[PDB]
């Protein structure tokens, strides 16, 4: 079939949904595209090259809320961006693990830059603004990884039914809010003992 | 060599530090112990059985702060427990990924139970107390996974030097505090609009 970057990646993502990250190989990607292994190598050198490309494309394709709207508060921005990141990671099987394994990308670097400007304009230092964006990312990554992996005593028994009744979204959205408020309390305090 | 559970796991953890999770196989575990593959199978049926056992032992061995001290506040407990969890996950190469892949364990279930009682005594519902413990865990897991994987424009350039100067600990400890305060603000509010 056709072997430009876009088609290769469409085929690799679709293969990702069939096999998961551990299962995904170039040899099976070559089968799906109706081509021999050495043809594929011209286009994609190894699994690691494939996964880096996949990590960037999952976000380009689906991480739709990467930038603040006109007028938007920093709280609201961190919320919408976390929700969008989460959703993009959930869209493909082992999506979170595909993301974790990769350093960020020339275009992802101008987006995070704009975010860091945004947070500085709203009164964060570079430091505290970086800590805020990192905490959000790490919390989200961790929640999604746990959700994607999974799928007694009393209190637990009831506990692990309120966590199962849902796919993890409620637990995530509540913790998101706790995190944002915690940042707000940090920020608002300036140099007072908080 | 000697093949009781303790020695097998000591050898598997030491092998873990040489190869990482993707590299670790029963066949290499058998080599390290000076035994043939079918001897090992009697003791450990597969990689998945090995990893589940490893996940439980990393925590038994090193997650020293699993329970509150006499008198301790819930804030302080969540802090010390997060720090302890983080440290135990960092102690072995791919430690976080070994943990993520496993459901919890008969003894881990009585510990989380005691935690959930602890949070209820200090005024959390089961729900909100579960959300708090989960958020802490997910944040910590995500921070550690990112730290273990890793090892331009201006603001970033300065950003990714304050994140590198350290191993991730400062970013983690700051976000930890933001999370705990966020919970405190939730809890204290009761039914008022917060
Ligand atoms: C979820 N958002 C908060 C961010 C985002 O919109 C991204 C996009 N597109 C990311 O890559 C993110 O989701 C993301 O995972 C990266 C993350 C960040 C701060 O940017 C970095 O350059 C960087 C780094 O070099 C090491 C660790 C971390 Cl947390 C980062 C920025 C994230
Ligand atoms: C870091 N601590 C906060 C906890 C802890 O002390 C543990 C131990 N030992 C865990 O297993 C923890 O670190 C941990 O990872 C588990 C986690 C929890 C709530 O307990 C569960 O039974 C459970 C579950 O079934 C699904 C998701 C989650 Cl987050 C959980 C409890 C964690
Ligand atoms: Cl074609
Ligand atoms: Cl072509
Ligand atoms: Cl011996
Ligand atoms: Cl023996």
């Amino acid at each position: 079939s056709r072997l430009n970057r876009e088609s290769v990646i469409d085929a690799a993502l679709e293969l990702l949904n069939e096999t998961g990250i551990d299962g995904l190989t170039t040899r099976k990607l070559a089968q799906k595209l109706g081509i021999e292994q050495p043809t594929l190598y011209w286009h994609v050198k190894n699994k690691r090259a494939l996964l880096d490309a996949l990590a960037v494309e999952i976000l380009a394709r689906h991480h739709d809320y990467s930038l603040p709207a006109a007028g938007e508060s920093w709280q609201s921005f961190l919320r919408n961006n976390a929700m969008s990141f989460r959703r993009a990671l959930l869209r493909y099987r082992d999506g979170a693990k595909v993301h974790l394994g990769t350093r960020p990308d020339e275009k992802q670097y101008d987006t995070v830059e704009t975010q860091l400007r945004f947070m500085t304009e709203n009164g964060f230092s570079l430091r505290d603004g970086l800590y805020a964006i990192s905490a959000v990312s790490h919390f989200t990554l961790g929640a999604v990884l746990e959700q994607q992996e999974h799928t007694l005593p009393p209190l637990l028994r009831e506990a692990l039914q309120i966590m199962d009744s849902d796919d993890g979204e409620q637990a995530f959205l509540h913790g998101l809010e706790s995190l944002i408020r915690g940042f707000e309390v940090q920020l608002t305090a300036l140099l007072q003992i908080v």
